[PDB]
RNA sequence: GGCCGCGGCAGGUUCGAAUCCUGCCGCGAUCGCC
């Protein structure tokens, strides 16, 4: 329970037990049996090759090496073909580049096609980077794999480990690049408290300089940012969590957190005490990969948020949740109801060309002069945030994202009040409103 | 394929528009991000 004693007891949760390691080595021995029988040039990469994989998470990455003269089409079709014939049961769904997901003796395997290239200089696709990553890392990461399991386990327990758009955190490749640079988990945490948004970490030259944005330079790639998809928000949370660890270390930092289960009655009580308008935009989940979905949910959420802003409903925060069937865009507003009337600005009293055009407009109330410029009372087409967002989502469906926006066109509705609390959005609402427990 | 950052046109809102909201085309070459 001392400061340095906790990093030892944490290794129980982040390091794989012997029951799991066997299951993996048995699967690897099976994959090679099948891959060698087909006589294909392959390489084992990822966390499994370097033995950095987290306990209770076993995922074997396998890359396929093809000649440069193979077409982008030929690479995909033969790549997928090998993947299908290798895995016991498979499912092919991709976005940027083709790959095959499946199961081999109970463990998950990823078969990704790419090119075999010498020197990383001219690289065609984005997947061609990985063979150079494994080459460069396996030599320097050997023996320190347990420090990588610590850093990864630290992040994942706080939910900032995913590099996908569902998280926007530190990629597993970045984790290994940090342990190599700072030598250990404990030391890595220390310097990360002084990180700014302008920090440039060049691992290749062992140098840290300053720059435009938070930039981790790939040893393989001087012009590519390893931390590119790391959100500024999660960057700050990491910096913060590092400060809270060093000052007062704890075993809770490596522990998965609570679901924050709030009964639908208590949540209603919270919204009342806040006195805010809480509503959601519900629509059918488009059937698409998460990396194509969540960037669209963000955009959809932001567009409606910016609308709420300029319509003077004074939004607070905006979250979103994706279940298996439906998607939810959640919002909180300070204004439950605004007035029918507002004041539109007119032209200054001097130029009568524009004034006369301004007064010509048929209006319910007389206009007026204030500080030497004309003003007029105009009427809103909606008095509540819910009415406003419905009017918005109906007309501006198209700019809410390619797939998401079209799903809103077909049908959507606004869930408010007790109807809203009966939906699987509770954990997201509490996190949004910051309820502690 | 989706998203993002810019650049160029064409509209709309408006008294008018540099702000603001949409539509289309183009740029991204360690293939901007996955
Ligand atoms: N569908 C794909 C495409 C590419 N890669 C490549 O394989 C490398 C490592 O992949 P990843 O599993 O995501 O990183 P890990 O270190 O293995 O993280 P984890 O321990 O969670 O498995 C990356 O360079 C990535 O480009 C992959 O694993 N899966
Ligand atoms: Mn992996
Ligand atoms: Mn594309
Ligand atoms: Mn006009």
């Amino acid at each position: 329970m001392k400061v340095e004693e906790i990093l030892e007891k944490a290794l129980e949760l982040v390091i794989p037990d012997e029951e799991e390691v066997r299951k993996g080595r048995e699967a690897e021995e099976e994959l090679r049996r099948r891959l060698d029988e087909l006589g294909v040039e392959y390489v084992f990469v990822g966390s499994y090759a370097r033995n950095t994989w987290l306990k209770g998470s076993l995922e074997i990455d396998v890359f396929l090496l093809f000649p440069e003269e193979f077409s982008k089409e030929e690479l995909r079709e033969r790549g997928l073909e090998i993947g299908k014939a290798v895995l016991d049961s498979y499912e092919i769904r991709y976005a940027e580049h083709p790959y095959v997901h499946g199961v081999v003796k109970g463990v998950e395997v990823d078969v990704v096609p790419c090119y075999k290239l010498k020197e990383p200089k001219n690289i065609k696709s984005a997947v061609d980077r990985t063979p150079f990553h494994h080459k460069w890392l396996e030599g320097r990461i050997k023996g320190k794999e347990n420090e990588v399991r610590l850093l990864k386990g630290f992040l994942k327990a706080n939910g900032i480990y995913g590099a996908e758009y569902k998280v926007r955190g530190f990629s597993g490749y970045l984790c290994e690049l940090l342990i190599v640079f700072y030598g250990s988990f404990l030391e890595t945490v220390k310097n990360a408290r002084r990180w700014t948004r302008r920090t440039v970490i060049d691992v290749a030259k062992g140098e840290v300089r300053k720059g435009e944005e938070f930039f981790v330079v790939d040893p393989v790639d001087e012009k590519r940012n390893v931390a590119a998809n790391l959100s500024l928000d999660n960057l700050a949370r990491f910096v913060h969590l590092c400060r809270e660890f060093m000052e007062a270390p704890s075993l809770g930092f490596f522990k998965p957190k609570h679901p924050l289960e709030i009964e639908p009655e208590r949540l209603r009580k919270i919204v009342e005490e806040r006195g805010t308008a809480v509503f959601a935009v519900k629509f059918r989940k488009p059937d698409i990969v998460d990396d194509n979905l969540y960037p669209q949910l963000e955009r959809a959420s932001r567009k409606i948020f910016e609308f709420l802003e300029r319509e003077n409903f004074m939004p607070l925060r905006s979250a979103f949740k994706a279940s298996e069937e439906f998607c939810y865009l959640l919002f909180e507003c300070q204004i439950k109801e605004i007035s029918r009337v507002f004041r539109r600005m007119g032209p200054q009293f001097e130029d009568e060309r524009n004034v006369k055009k301004f007064l010509s407009r048929n209006r319910a109330f007389r206009p007026f002069i204030e500080n030497g410029r004309w003003w007029a009372f105009e009427m809103r087409k909606f008095t509540t945030p819910e009415e406003g967002v419905r009017s918005y989502a109906s007309t501006h469906w198209h700019t809410l994202g390619k797939n998401v926006g079209e799903s809103i066109r077909e049908y959507f509705e606004i869930i408010s009040g007790e109807k809203l609390f009966k939906e699987p959005v509770t954990a997201e609402l509490c996190e949004m409103m910051g309820v502690k427990d």
